[PDB]
């Protein structure tokens, strides 16, 4: 696939990936459980532009934001839009990766 759909929790753990990250990169939807997205499966991300914005909704109350971010450090320069929103199926949020 090409569009991404990830589930991150207010701590920083990954729940479920999509068959996009596991398609080209090689991260299956079940390989990221108990894993910190921002450090263990993407150490470029824990910063004020990605992780920071993710945390802004958490720090407030509900999370629902869409910003544009680049994936590098291991991914080739991919420009995506990160639409994160709160979930209740599991204590976490649904963060969507929209590649332009
Ligand atoms: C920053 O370290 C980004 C890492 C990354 C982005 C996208 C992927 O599919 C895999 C790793």
């Amino acid at each position: 696939l090409a569009f991404g759909a990830i589930q991150l929790d207010g701590d920083g753990n990954i729940l479920q990936y999509n068959a996009a990250e596991g398609d080209i990169t090689g991260r299956d939807p079940k390989q990221v459980i108990g894993k910190n997205f921002f450090k263990d499966v993407a150490p470029c991300t824990d910063s004020p532009e990605f992780y920071g914005k993710f945390k802004e909704g958490v720090a407030s109350g509900n999370l629902n934001t869409m910003f544009e971010y680049t994936f590098d450090y291991q991914m080739t320069p991919t420009k995506v839009k990160v639409h994160m929103k709160k979930a209740l199926s599991g204590d976490s949020y649904w963060v969507f990766v929209k590649r332009v």
